[PDB]
């Protein structure tokens, strides 16, 4: 081990208690809610008040959430989710498909439909996202082919939130990893990427996840560095519950791959 491993993901990751510890949305001004309203936030600056828009996006480390999908679906036909982790893929299908037993997301739901102008109401925006997600595939950001062999176009936006951080376990790694991406976009196409800032770890209940502890110095620089130009960078001090993540509040920025 030492930092752990793809497979610890496809072993140890419990979608069902990720998605309980952190998205549970509570109307207790917990750390994690939080920064859960500012990733909320910024997803609408970015996708409904920006000029984000597109055909295709790829959300890259999806896990089993979608919270960072309900705004982008308002600018995208096309939704390709992914993520590493077989089980989590499994638990974000359960959504679409509306099944009974799905986590529910409606607390959070209703959040952005406030956001946007209440125009549309949480039923509504559960439809809409679930017509746009377009397939649900395997992928791996370590990989000069993070989606394999799957034949997709050039995406308009590819993003991610809270998986790159985790997935590189070091800094060249992590800039190939912003390369990889890179690949699955077209020029002058969008890099959208909300992570934490040196954050060395996160506990998902009792088990314990590494993290490459980045400044946002180090980001940016392995972002120019890595083919991008950045239209901007935020960076926000509001961290997660010490017993949850030991990070330094967290940044997003929406970056411009050169062409
Ligand atoms: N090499 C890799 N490639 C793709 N995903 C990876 C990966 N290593 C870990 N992951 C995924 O990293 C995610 C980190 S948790 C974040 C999940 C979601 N993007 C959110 O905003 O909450 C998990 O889904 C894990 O499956
Ligand atoms: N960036 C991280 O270490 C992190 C935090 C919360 C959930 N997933 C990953």
């Amino acid at each position: 081990s030492g930092f752990t491993s793809k497979d610890t993901y496809l072993s140890h990751f419990n979608p069902r208690d990720y998605l309980e510890k952190y998205y549970k949305f509570g109307s207790r001004h917990s750390a994690e809610s939080q920064i859960l309203k500012h990733l909320l936030k910024n997803l609408f600056k970015i996708f409904c008040l920006d000029g984000v828009k597109g055909d295709l996006l790829i959300d890259i480390g999806s896990g089993p959430t979608i919270y960072q999908l309900l705004s982008a679906c308002e600018s995208f036909k096309e939704i390709v989710v992914t993520d590493y982790s077989d089980q989590n893929l499994q638990e974000l299908e359960k959504w679409l498909k509306a099944a009974p037993a799905a986590f529910d997301w409606s607390p959070v739901v209703t959040y952005v439909c406030d956001l946007e102008g209440n125009r549309v109401k949480g039923p509504e925006k559960e439809e809409k996202l679930r017509q746009a997600v377009k397939q649900v595939l395997k992928c791996d950001v370590t990989q000069s082919q993070p989606l394999g062999a799957v034949p997709l176009p050039p995406a308009d936006c590819v993003l991610s939130t809270l998986c790159l951080d985790a997935a590189c376990p070091d800094l060249p790694t992590y800039c190939r990893a912003l390369r990889n991406l890179g690949s699955l976009l077209k020029p002058g196409g969008f890099l959208v990427i909300m992570d934490a800032l040196k954050s060395s770890y996160y506990m998902i209940g009792e088990q314990k996840f590494s993290s490459l502890p980045l400044g946002r110095e180090a980001v940016e620089a392995a972002v120019k560095e890595a083919g991008y130009t950045i239209e901007w960078f935020e960076v926000i001090s509001q961290s997660y519950s010490s017993t949850m993540a030991n990070n330094e509040g967290l940044f997003s920025l929406v970056a411009r791959k050169l062409s």
